[PDB]
């Protein structure tokens, strides 16, 4: 997206040369923003084919609190294949932190049907919170959530959403994440009746592999083209009720996809 | 500071009348990031006079891992008096999370020292993070720790840090966690022989209380003047040593100070 395009071209230019855990090189950048209406649009990028098959169900995978990526593969879905282990668990990752926050005295706490109720009840509220960043069970994790941190805020019957991502692919994650969270607000909005508002993402660690160096001259010249529209073909009594055959995208004609190897 | 004042100007030409907890009422955007490179200097505005004593002490009392105001007034700072209890209790917030985050199985996190850890042999470690969104201990604090997460980096042997403050309260709140931070940073570059870089300011719900509307016009009337200069006077063995009178604020003079009311 225009947006997208121009953080891509500012990590070429500015980007600072960093030798990664993978020993691959990265060029970085460190605080960005950007910002998406959704009013005019859903921000899947044009400049290249996305997946929105693996983006949805990693979301409905993530609002069912799982953690094992069976699921994923009873949808062909394999962006997590790589880090699961020999039983396809990746530990308390995402979808444990959002669903059952474990307290040192036992209890969990379900952060989505708590902003769920705030959104309803308290939508001024400056606390609607969502955070995968649970100090004491990253060890156990596979691997440290890079969107970890998001807030809710509801305006003018509108409703917004900021996504804090500390670590970040720009090539590979970032496009998945945009449209990922996008999607979030779609379902929230709908079963608070509420209208969608402000995509906000910030960077921390904003990245460009070294291997991707390719793929990101050839999407750079590309134009993009004019976003695709989100549809809900259905209302589910819950925002835990969604199916993959719910959505509906539309008018999207993206330019042909663009294959880039993963840093593992 | 020139990016202080044209936030406030931001907030003022397209912020939404919102109400809050309290029911005085704010004027509000959502999502704002500004940069300040330290090295022009030491972020403490001039707009209007700031209290550096009530700063330094409340960062060295972080850094302690106390929760209790007894320091604090044994120094003569009040600023958290209205929300302490009988005791001078505030409960787990700020300095409990950052030195003794609890895990579920009975363990605890010194967020400080792990991050010092991590300065010194991963400087390229992408999740050089510190949160006091202890989701499993909300419930306990006196407030709702409102500057929650933030992440370090490290680029050309300089140190930078993003704050992610998900509810800020422009006028009396913003001037005081800048330059806190800016001390944070200062510390932890010397402690780590790395030079200071930029620290980045993310906000969520940025707002303005009705009633500092005067003031804040007030200070947007004026000039912003020269930065001051940080000067350490001693190289402490811990980032935990360091006391008040080691550091030395050159060339403050700003105009002068505007009060305003606290909403509780
Ligand atoms: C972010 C994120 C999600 N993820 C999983 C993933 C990977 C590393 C992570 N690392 C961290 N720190 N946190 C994560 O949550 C995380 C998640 C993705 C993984 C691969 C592709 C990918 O390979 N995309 C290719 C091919 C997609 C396909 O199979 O069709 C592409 O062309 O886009 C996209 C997203
Ligand atoms: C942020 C923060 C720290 N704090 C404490 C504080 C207060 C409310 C909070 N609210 C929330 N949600 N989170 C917090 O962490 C938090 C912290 C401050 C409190 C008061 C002043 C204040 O009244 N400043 C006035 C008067 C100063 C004085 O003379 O004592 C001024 O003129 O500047 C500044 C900082």
């Amino acid at each position: 997206m225009k947006q997208y395009l121009e953080l891509m071209q500012k990590v070429l230019d500015e980007g600072t040369q960093k030798n990664d855990r993978t020993g691959t090189g990265t060029l970085s950048i460190f605080g960005h923003q950007m910002r998406f209406n959704l009013q005019d649009g859903f921000p899947l990028v044009t400049t290249k084919r996305c997946h929105l098959r693996s983006i949805i169900h990693e979301l409905l995978w993530f609002l069912q609190g799982d953690t094992n990526i069976a699921y994923l593969h009873e949808n062909n879905v394999t962006i997590w294949d790589e880090w699961a282990d020999e039983n396809g668990d990746l530990g308390p990752v995402y979808g444990k932190q959002w669903r059952a926050w474990p307290t040192p005295d036992g209890r969990h706490i379900d952060q989505i049907t708590t902003v769920l109720n705030q959104l309803k009840n308290d939508p001024d509220s400056r606390r609607i919170i969502v955070s995968a960043w649970n100090v004491g069970e990253l060890d156990k994790m596979a691997l440290a959530p890079c969107h970890a941190f998001f807030q809710f805020y509801v305006a003018d019957g509108k409703l917004s959403c900021q996504l804090y991502q500390q670590s970040c692919d720009v090539f590979l994650g970032l496009p998945f994440n945009i449209a990922s969270y996008a999607l979030l607000v779609h379902m929230m909005a709908q079963q608070c009746d509420l209208e969608v508002g402000d995509f906000v993402w910030t960077g921390g660690d904003t990245h460009l592999y070294s291997n991707h160096m390719d793929q990101t001259h050839l999407q750079l010249s590309r134009e993009p083209r004019p976003l695709p529209k989100l549809i809900i073909k259905r209302k589910p009594e819950s925002i835990f009720d969604y199916r993959f055959e719910d959505f509906e995208i539309e008018g999207y004609d993206p330019h042909p996809g663009i294959k880039a190897p993963v840093a593992i």
